[PDB]
């Protein structure tokens, strides 16, 4: 994944748990010789997934946990570090963003040539409902679109309810949501 994923997780932790836990986790993510991530260059997954696992090691919390929190942040993230009027363009409502997903992605990828980006269809079930499809090329990032949903809530001014309803884990084709929303 590009930098920008793990200066984000950097950041979070780093502001949440201060400069020395964050060197830990470094540290045991076996990342002690990068000095910094710079956000437009492509990192191995591996940099990301081992971030995450030695986070949740030194943190003591589970890493899905860790997803979920880092997904909400993330909402916050690129609105304030250069990308806030990509997410105005993406729409005023969490089910017009939601439409717009991959169109948002495509812009993204524009700007980040090797970009492999999630593929999220929404089935419409009523005005106030829908059927969320995730698709990715990568493992174990359902409960970051969890976190993700409920800062794209919070952004919105939207009560919501995200329910996972099928599972690859399980032997389900892709990922599942059901969201309900004010
Ligand atoms: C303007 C805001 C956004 C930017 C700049 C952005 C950019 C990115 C980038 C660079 C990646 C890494 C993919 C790679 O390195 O190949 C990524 C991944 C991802 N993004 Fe976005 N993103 C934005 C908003 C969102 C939002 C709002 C969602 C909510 C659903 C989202 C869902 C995801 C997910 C689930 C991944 C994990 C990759 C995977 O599943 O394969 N992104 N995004």
């Amino acid at each position: 994944m590009y930098g920008l994923v793990n200066k984000a997780i950097q950041d979070m932790i780093s502001k949440h748990h201060g400069e020395d836990t964050w060197e830990a986790i470094k540290q045991k993510a076996g990342l002690e010789d990068i000095d910094f991530f710079v956000g437009m260059e492509a990192y191995s997954d591996d940099v990301t997934y081992h971030l995450v696992g030695a986070a949740s090691e030194v943190l003591g919390k589970p890493a899905e946990e860790l997803l979920i929190a880092f997904g909400e942040y993330w909402v916050t993230y690129t609105s304030e570090e250069g990308y806030g009027e990509l997410l105005a363009s993406a729409g005023d409502s969490l089910p017009e963003f939601m439409e717009n997903l991959d169109n948002l992605h495509a812009r993204v990828g524009l700007s980040f040539p090797q970009l492999r980006p999630p593929a999220f269809e929404c089935q419409h079930t009523s005005s106030k409902s829908m059927e969320l499809h995730y698709q990715s090329t990568r493992c174990g990032l359902a409960p970051m679109v969890l976190g993700l949903l409920h800062g794209l809530g919070k952004r919105f001014q939207t009560k919501v309810e995200v329910t996972q309803t099928a599972f690859r884990e399980t032997g389900e084709d892709h990922d599942i949501f059901s969201i309900k929303y004010e």
